[PDB]
């Protein structure tokens, strides 16, 4: 189940960088809007924290070792950050997230592609239903910034 | 015999019928600033004007009716008028197509009020004024929002 | 696009989701005969879950880019459930099997559901069809139970 | 000036305490199948009973009377009557016992709705209401039970 | 009282005219102290009611026919109502209360005897439990009146 | 017009909040047995004062209405007159203070009943007869606690 | 040389001590929670709605009993049955194949007949603790009795009987 | 001793029952774009004002003060403008008001906390302290729905 | 050879681990005792949720699922010794560790045959009691020192 | 008449206010593997004796007695003996300290039970047989974790 | 380096479980109107008596301290003076006496305050400020209660 | 660390280093007392995870500007991480965690020594809460470890 493995700790990396990226757009929003989409970083930061323990878990108990360490997660993840900047749009801001969820959906999609092949399918279930909650959220939030999903 | 409290909760009946499908597609259509408080906003909505529905359908069948229960019915008795779901409407747009709708509702339960009144139908009247008050409360409130009076 | 069958069954459910909560509204509301007390809550709770079911595919089919049935007619023009005018005489063990035969059909409808999204890639969808027959296919058992029947499936 | 509305409030505490007798009976003597369903909805329907109890004798206390307060005072100025308990009455005998308790107790309330607006307490005339609604959604429920309409 | 359905009936008619006199007072009550006592018959009675219904249903069970009609309750009890009068003290009515716990007390002291002869042990501990709570009431109120239990 | 309705309520957001004040004192300055249960009561008939005072308030703005909205405004339209804060008042005097407004407000609100069914404002109504009510039974059990009759 | 093994019908099942009637409910009251479970499944008819999920809180209770009873018989000392061999060999009630044509009738009389069984044992154990003063045991099954009586009422009631206990 | 204590005590009292008549004039008379999230987070914003005021009033009775106890009393010794509500005002500027009312009470609890500090009462202490910490936070996120830094 | 058989096998098999898990939870002795007497209850009600969820799949399926314990006792592959205080922790939690094996073995089976019949609802079933027995293998496994194994 | 029981029921009072303190020593001396699920055990069993302290102290009143009130009364009538705190005790002799506590005091529920059997005092010896029966549970439970039988 | 924090706080342990016995001797002995107010209001105190208890011992083992543990302990370092129960005196002596250990521990905790703050341990100064603050709003309201000032 | 602001900031990369850590930890723990110390971790960076969005959002209502990317948080840290090793003992980890929290002790003394020499008291109560908790966690983890707190 190399592959499946490969993919749980990418998934470990990523998210990790994620979260960190989310929490940035929680310090940093200004602009009309603020209210309502600080407290929703929180929500979208407990999510993606739920699925980086579970992955991570199901790595460990596949007999796998997951990254875990800033270094690991930093070196590993393909996400990049940028230094936290007040002068960001919230409409960028949501843009940002909306373009970190894209790429969590492609990577979770991986996911389930690699354990379906491989047999594993309680993997596959894992990256199914974090896939399934973050394509909804993309949908919410292009709705907001007056778009279409756009999957 | 009731008769026009009767007939009157039955209008009820197909336009909260009818209202609940418009805002159920206001929640689906919806895009724009707003969404994140809105879409929920409407399920609120959503769950409140179904409260009203159960009551007055069952008010309705305890003082012996019939009320309406097949979509036909709904869509052929109702004052509301449905058009086909549209993403590029915006949200002050959507919003005030709610307003619109709860007008509407505000005046039907207006005219239960009155008729259940002059009937001596008391229940059927205490009814009809909660669910306005709460409309109207709701009407302000999305008028504000809209940076406007509630023009009641 | 690769998905236009997997939109056009979760546009089917939001019609047929729509008819089935009009049917179990009618049975909650005419239903007569000794059981009154236990099965006019009971039509409450499927509507709830049936309600759920609307909500969750029809955004399904928003978030894959489609554009659901959100008006009365569509839903009554798309719908393959008839509707009937209530009526209190109809007895509660035949209410019942009304309610077992949209049963039926949704368990079916989510069956061809799973089979096209199955066989368009689209996991997700898969996912949500599911779940939704599984739990239609227990309240079949219980409600052929109620009845004194298998659940021939 | 409130010498009738206070009157019709006493007798809501007379007939309430009786009526929570002939539900209790009900409850405790119930034979047959449906049992395990009516047996606690009795207590649901003694609850909602001692409830307009407290509520109709304190309001009476509230416009400066003297609520009933003995067993023999609300025997004897009740309309309802007893009898005694009998396991050999039918679930669908019951369930008319009770129909046949809240008919009474819906036109009761009616009277107090109608003799409070006439004396102008709107008080009053509110609780009347709001307890006619509730009793009247009993009857359709239990009506339907078995097998009729309600009848009001 | 014969045996063991004879005392839980006895109990069954007691308890239903205790009830009568406790919502009499929460009624008729005036003075200082109104508004911590007046709630608190609400507690008394929603006490009395639960062994009401604990040893009807215990009859019932046993094979008995309970009591069920406000005639039976009063012909039957050995306790006395009185007309409601706004006047009696708030001490007067502690008093009153107290007089009928200290009834029942004795009532059930009777029926843990009768059920405890006759091997009921069922119907033995409905009467302990009810006993035990009505004595530390009893204690309670003996002291807000300034007074030692005096069982 | 609805021009009635709306200085009532309007009065009534005054001297609800000048009420509020009273009670706020009364919390504050009271000294005597019965403190440990009345300082906290005080805190409940706030937050039910304070209800009344949205609610109309809201109301009012719904009818196209604007509302008195500044502390100035409150100490001159209410009918009600404060005074300094002293601990040497007893619990008993404190008491009757809370008795007098509370009899001052069920008196407004049965102005404002009077005046909303004149008008034919058939939810401010209902608000104010909800209101009445709720005041009416404190005004009971304050007087009760008094050794005397609710004398409405 | 070393001890011979005795060889034995090692026959028990005679309810001399609180120990022996804690460990004989045990036995039981694991065969009462299998017909209730039968129950649970098998039934239909009208009614089901309602005694389906009774079957469950019914369960629940005699899980609880099962529970309360092996630790008590842990704490004075013994050692509870604790295999589906074991509670089948022990227990004094019968368990047939599941069958789905019982009536709603027969199935709460089925559910009657195991509560008269239980409570009896239950006065066994009751008699029995007292005599040796274990007053803690006593109360255990005093509970257990009041409980199990209460719902003999209700299910004779539902099938239109007197509790006859 | 504690005597300015005492006397910043008593000045938040009425400052904080000002800032209470300021944000509930801001809770009725928005009108625009975000009424829906910031309508009800005036009512939290005055929850938390009136939590200060009792329990600072209250540090004061116990200290062997006497709390301003009148709208009179408040109006008169608050350093707090109140103007008439005015529903045409944009929702930045209503956001902006409660930033100038903000400011200014973290300017307050500031004083409060050094004059406690120096006379040596640390339970005063605290609660200012505790009070401009949640205060500043509120600040920093008003400013930044308004788009700019909390400059405090 | 169908769902049908497996369903009815893992009410037989889910019920042989109930009773083990129950004779842990009462003979258990040694440090420890004090978090894994409960932990015993914890898995004992998922254990007894998957049987009637599976054992209820079945008769949805049209099937007869076991119900007495001589059918359980039987079918089962699982057995069951004599209560021993003398067993350690973590020879009894070692001995859960097997049984929880054994359950993740099944559902496997489980899985795979309800995949080939096309049968999803009961796949999932299968698949979601099999995620969660693995998740408490590894743990028991790290509280016993060793990696989980599967 | 009741001599006897209120003498052990005061006998239990001493020895549960000893007993209380002996399990917070334990509670705040414990060091070593097991620390952190026994810490708030030992809180768990505290409220669990404060029950039964509070609960036979005031049985006794109801009697007619007057219980021990002081620490100087609970020492000198206890029969338990404490020791001064010391870290270097081990967590497996602290967890025998407590045993032993718990079986001294299911042995004096015993007596208690006994006593009160023989004057006809069932309330009293209800309570200390649900005592019992709740210490004894803890007795198994801990000489299980100790690897031991109950051994009672 | 803090031998006197540790001290001080060692001395609460001591002062604190001699004010839970004496709270717990006016919770049994207690007799007269107020009976049952005031009687579930010293399970409120002992409970938080028993917070400042718990915590404070624990502070002093995270200092590397050794809290007093024993009743000998607790008897012979506090400076509270306990007496038998007596059900003779009034309510409102023994509330007067609570008041008096109130007294006594808000300036124990005053000291415990200043030695610390001497001594830079800020979190065992913050553990006592709290507990100062609410043991004074407690003397206020005992004070308020008993027809006085609380004079601090 | 000059001033309030740069302390706050020290704090949000520590705290960060430390979630990360104990996340370390409650991954690859192995040995006895797993079961209860695994989800103890869960608890630590809950609270962890407090302190950091209090500490950081009090930095940005200064006017400041948080460490918001993973570069920053692991170069401006003091401490420092390991590769998972699922060979280290039970008594290990939580001597690992120990020290940890002793850092963080000593920062936040830090940290009110310097917003107290600022006059920046809504800042100086915070770490001052923070220290207070984590000052007894060190007590009852060094008493699991059979040893006094030596702070
Ligand atoms: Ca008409
Ligand atoms: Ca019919
Ligand atoms: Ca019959
Ligand atoms: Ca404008
Ligand atoms: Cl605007
Ligand atoms: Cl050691
Ligand atoms: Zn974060
Ligand atoms: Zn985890
Ligand atoms: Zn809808
Ligand atoms: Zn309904
Ligand atoms: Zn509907
Ligand atoms: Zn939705
Ligand atoms: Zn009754
Ligand atoms: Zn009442
Ligand atoms: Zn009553
Ligand atoms: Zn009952
Ligand atoms: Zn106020
Ligand atoms: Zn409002
Ligand atoms: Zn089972
Ligand atoms: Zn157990
Ligand atoms: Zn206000
Ligand atoms: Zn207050
Ligand atoms: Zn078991
Ligand atoms: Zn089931
Ligand atoms: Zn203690
Ligand atoms: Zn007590
Ligand atoms: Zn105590
Ligand atoms: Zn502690
Ligand atoms: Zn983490
Ligand atoms: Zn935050």
């Amino acid at each position: 189940l190399a592959d499946s493995k490969a993919v749980l700790n990418q998934a470990v990396a990523d998210l990790s960088v994620a979260h960190s990226i989310l929490h940035q757009v929680h310090w940093y929003m200004r602009g009309r809007g603020f209210m309502i989409w600080h407290p929703k970083m929180d929500e979208y930061m407990e999510e993606i924290d739920g699925y980086l323990d579970e992955m991570s878990e199901r790595l460990i108990t596949l007999g796998g070792a997951p990254f875990s360490t800033l270094k690991e997660f930093s070196e590993n993840s393909q996400l990049k950050e940028v230094l936290g900047d007040y002068n960001v749009t919230i409409e960028e801001q949501l843009a940002r997230v909306v373009e970190v969820f894209r790429y969590l959906a492609a990577l979770f999609q991986k996911g389930f592609d690699v354990s379906d092949e491989e047999g594993d399918s309680v993997t596959n279930d894992i990256f199914n239903v974090a896939k399934a909650s973050i394509e909804k959220h993309i949908w919410m939030l292009q709705a907001e910034l007056g778009q279409a999903p756009k999957l």
